């Protein structure tokens, strides 16, 4: 087996996609049961951008000034309200397609895989991680706003993100599925900075644990040290601090390549103090942060869905 | 909108996996129609794997040999044939959930989504491309084989490639769905040599025009350069040499830029001679040639499926 960034099968996500139009505004829906859930900025308009009081626009706004498309078959609007950050739109058609599923709000360094969308048609697939200042490095356009973020256990969907906005800087923003925003961030064309993104030291761990199993060995030292001595080291090259459920989630990969997570440790703080010298690891000259320990216990013993 | 490694949506295929069992030997199949297409190794055992006779094996083995798992529903197997390194297993049943499909034989730097499957089952999906040796970097472990590789092109799957082996070097071999090995690799237990692995040189290129379009562009320089001359640097890097077609092809990202192929050359040239000092482009310390210029378009246009 090699290492590869995989997302989750998207099959049960595709089936929830849907069109919202309102205006000339057309962004994605999520078609859950009887309601389809999207971004309130649909109801803004090129004026309302800078300062969108959405109370009173959507005072303004009735069912059928939405236009849900499922494919070709248009879905009666029957009901809508403001949840947060989002747009439910009460249909008259519950989604045969609607699988299991549940709202979650990750943590930051958790990882997800993204159905990107336009025109609530599925284009493509991929993984990406909640940065530790909230942002996503996520690959979208115009029009991928209402694109979802998820995760698959079991038969059941985890709707963890949907897209609303691209910063600045050109990374990403969004809400859970209970509209509340990851990080500070407001649906409004505003000033809004992404604060120091930092490395997710627990997450690089992993994966040289993934490279180690893989036979890719040559960072490992003679070395060890302790999480405080460690930790002084990882603050200067803004890296999280570890702790000690940290050092126990690594447990499963420490007992199956018998390398003591404190070794592996003294291995990353000699990568990060001399570099790599022209060398990869997995086939990166960088280390890589967005794997967590279940994503290579996954790849790396082989869970299915 | 950032650049990641992107794979098509795989619902369509989702419904085309099934298990495959004879002996002990359980892999996945595909299911279009009333035919059930696998590796044919499934019918070998731990003795015949360093020199299996096929014919010889196939002769011992009936339809009743062959166990059919869609899910918990059994298939009642009708036919079985041998074409190529793969086995057609006719079905009573055509999966009502067969997709418009084509079977394509793919050149070497296509690149496409493999859908990583385990007991019929899948577990995973990321992009990949054909090696110029003819192998595939892939994430596969025991129980892989059976893994389809496909693109997606208006609503017909085009089925590239079926996983059959791991060699040595822990990188993959497989067949298309006529069962014609990509390279010079067999479905024997036989020392196998993969052979020298040259860089993708239009791929690379498509990359930095990418890079450019997200605003990337410190390693763009005040120089041109000819083919023939940049062609002289390519093959003493081990990259793939440059064809008129390759430039042609780059068309479209050269107008969209406003940058001439052959400057962008001279930008790749000098990036080859002196490395890249530490600094990172679309957030990779190395050169990335997994990325087509269609790859490119797709998810710099935003093409949806
Ligand atoms: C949504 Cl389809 C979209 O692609 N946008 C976008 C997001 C949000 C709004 C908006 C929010 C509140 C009130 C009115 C309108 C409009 C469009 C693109 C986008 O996010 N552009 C940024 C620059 C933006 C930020 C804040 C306000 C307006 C625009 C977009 C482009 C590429 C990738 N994702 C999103
Ligand atoms: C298939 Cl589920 C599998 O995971 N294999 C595997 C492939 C081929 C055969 C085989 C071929 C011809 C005759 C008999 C048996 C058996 C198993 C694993 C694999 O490919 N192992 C390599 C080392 C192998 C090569 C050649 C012959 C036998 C074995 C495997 C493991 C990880 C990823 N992919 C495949």
């Amino acid at each position: 087996s090699g290492f590869r960034k995989m997302a989750f099968p998207s099959g049960k996500v595709e089936g929830c996609m849907v069109q919202v139009t309102c205006g000339t505004t057309t962004l994605n829906g999520l078609w859950l049961d009887d309601v389809v859930y999207c971004p309130r900025h649909v109801i803004c308009t090129s004026e309302d951008m800078l300062n969108p009081n959405y109370e009173d626009l959507l005072i303004r706004k009735s069912n059928h000034n939405f236009l849900v498309q499922a494919g070709n078959v248009q879905l009666r609007v029957i009901g809508h309200s403001m949840q947060n950050c989002v747009l439910k739109l009460k249909v008259d058609t519950a989604n045969p397609k609607t699988p299991k599923y549940k709202f979650v709000r990750i943590q930051p360094g958790q990882t997800f895989s993204v159905l990107a969308c336009y025109n609530g048609s599925p284009s493509g697939v991929y993984q990406c991680a909640m940065r530790p200042n909230f942002t996503i490095k996520g690959s979208f356009l115009n029009g991928s706003c209402g694109s979802v973020g998820f995760n698959i256990d079991y038969d059941c969907v985890s709707f963890c993100y949907m897209h609303h906005m691209e910063l600045p800087t050109g990374v990403h923003a969004g809400t859970d599925l209970e509209g509340n925003f990851y990080g500070p961030f407001v649906d409004r064309q505003t000033a809004q900075a992404a604060g120091t993104d930092t490395t997710i030291t627990v997450n690089v761990l992993a994966w040289l644990y993934a490279a180690v199993i893989n036979g890719d060995r040559w960072f490992l030292n003679r070395f060890t040290t302790t999480l405080n001595d460690f930790n002084l080291v990882a603050m200067k090259y803004n890296y999280e601090p570890l702790t000690q459920d940290h050092v126990d989630i690594l447990g499963p990969l420490s007992a199956q390549t018998g390398i003591a997570v404190l070794d592996m440790c003294a291995s990353l703080k000699e990568l990060l103090q001399n570099g790599m010298n022209g060398r990869t690891i997995l086939g990166s000259a960088l280390l890589e942060d967005e794997f967590t320990p279940f994503d290579v216990v996954r790849q790396c013993s082989g869970v299915t869905f």
